[PDB]
């Protein structure tokens, strides 16, 4: 709770054109699997992008949630997935990567139900905070050491309606 | 599960359009409340939905989500925040007999928001078992089984951009 | 985090005997109504009272579970019931009832469901702090105004497993 | 679920009794670790002996439980606690095929326990799909179908003090 301005980052035109782009790349990449594939976004910030993306993408998959999460502790399932993976092309859709842990523990998770594939697409990495290294598939935009908001990404709750990312400036 | 097809019935540019009007009005009814604002989706088919039309409502809000199931209506997962004292609008893909948003309503109205109001993307008004108060609708539309847009058939079509009918053979 | 003894308030012997005067009343209660009976446990505080009564209750009769947790805070449900509670006498089973806030609002919830009927079963009752009235059947024990553990009841997470009721006593 | 009846096979006072020793089993095993003990029971089967077994276990631990199903082993409610470098017993009512305490023992694994032990009430040997490792055992039985302790046939009977066997008609 401090003092604060909203300032554009990447703007909304920008996030549509780089999204157009992972999803042709996606669909390159599993257009001839022939294995069911799923999208798995992890709730709740990354159900704009989800959303977005999985509209970009032109084979044929399911889409599916779950909600996860963490002086270290735990990662902990608070809602699974609905459907079984085993077997399947999934694709794990994040907002953002910074740390790596939380998307580190879940592959981890996800991959002991031994879908066919396994991989990652985030929204945003942030790089230079990456403690833990966890190969990220597909990335959007790797950004600066900024707080960002919007486009399903919090600052305290508010601004994930937001259809750009922008930074949160204090003073 | 039969053999069957997908035909366009609602355009994606249709839903953009009925969606940015559904946006003027919930930020007309909304503008003034002053108390805090809360969205609250119906997990999954309103995921998406959701996402454009959060984008379209031009006051401040939070973003949450349920998810619900079957018989009696369990909580499978939710809400993540409080939602006392503030205006909570559901956002939901479909409403058809209405039981479900029924029984979501009476448990989210347990929690005393300053106010409870439903926005769904499509109605079908027929059929209708129990009657709820629905305040915004994107479409009303015959008792055709209709798939795209978040909405499923046996857990595909969720990712088309449009609202499509599913056709049996 | 206070250093801290306990004291035995409640004998394991007198838990086991008053447990099986609730088996009594309880029984003596459902025996005849014909419709299906649900104990339903608020996790995870009541798990060793709802096993040793559950044993005391001649009455067939099924067994789950829910967990709910709450400056006031809605009451949400982090685990649902298993099962279907439409039509059916329904039990609640507590470890304590102080405030009781807690158990009227998961009693509001489940009569949504429209059970044949509900009541609530409490070991411990703290009426001292009572701040909304909620009307209890069956009650354990009326107990001071003491910071209790054991028998499930936990200080800090510590101390579930005493076959025992008894106080925190601080310094 | 056809006619039937039950009847004992493993009375009250013989569960109680085999409880006891592995009580003193589980305490002589844990008694020097130092480190924090957790006994995780398995909803909803593991409720009655969890209840039983952690009075009789006189070393300092706490209690927490978890809500598993099935196909691929999914969460229904996790952990409320951490269990990283902590001595973990998983308690549960029945190992028959091993592919529960199988997928449950990988996913608690990835936490980084100290330890991580199982202990149940029931082993039916027989039938053993994947091989998992469990350190203390209430009971080995031939390959009957029994209810009570905890233990349900189609809901019923969890709240029978003995274990019984069904028998059908
Ligand atoms: O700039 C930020 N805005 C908002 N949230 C952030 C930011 N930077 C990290 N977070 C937390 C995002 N994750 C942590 C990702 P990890 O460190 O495990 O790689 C928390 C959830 O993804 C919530 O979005
Ligand atoms: O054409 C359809 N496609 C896909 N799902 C449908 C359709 N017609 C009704 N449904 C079911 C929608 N459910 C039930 C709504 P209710 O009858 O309770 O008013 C809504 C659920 O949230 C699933 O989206
Ligand atoms: O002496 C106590 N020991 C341990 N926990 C306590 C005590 N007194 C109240 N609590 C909290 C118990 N409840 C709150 C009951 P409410 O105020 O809603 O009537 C919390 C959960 O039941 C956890 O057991
Ligand atoms: O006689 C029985 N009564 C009741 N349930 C049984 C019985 N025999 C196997 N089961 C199933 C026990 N499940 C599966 C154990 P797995 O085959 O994975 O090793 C254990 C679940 O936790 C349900 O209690
Ligand atoms: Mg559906
Ligand atoms: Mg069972």
């Amino acid at each position: 709770d401090m003092k604060h301005t909203v300032e554009v980052m990447i703007p909304e035109a920008e996030i549509k054109a780089r999204i157009a782009e992972l999803g042709r790349q996606i669909t390159e990449r599993y257009k001839d699997s022939g294995s069911d594939m799923v999208l798995v976004g992890l709730l709740r910030g990354s159900f704009m992008f989800m959303a977005d993306l999985c509209r970009e993408v032109q084979v044929s998959h399911e889409v599916d949630f779950m909600t996860a999460s963490s002086t270290t502790r735990d990662v902990k399932i608070l809602k699974d997935l609905d459907e079984d993976i085993r077997g399947k092309d999934v694709l794990i859709v994040e907002d953002i990567i910074d740390s790596g842990n939380t998307l580190s523990k879940v592959r981890e998770i996800l991959s002991l139900r031994e879908p066919k594939s396994l991989a990652i697409c985030t929204l945003l990495d942030k790089p230079s905070r990456r403690e833990v290294n966890v190969p990220v598939e597909f990335i959007g935009f790797s950004i600066p050491d900024e707080f960002v908001v919007g486009y399903g990404i919090d600052y305290a709750q508010r601004y994930r309606h937001l259809p750009y990312i922008g930074k949160v400036i204090l003073l």
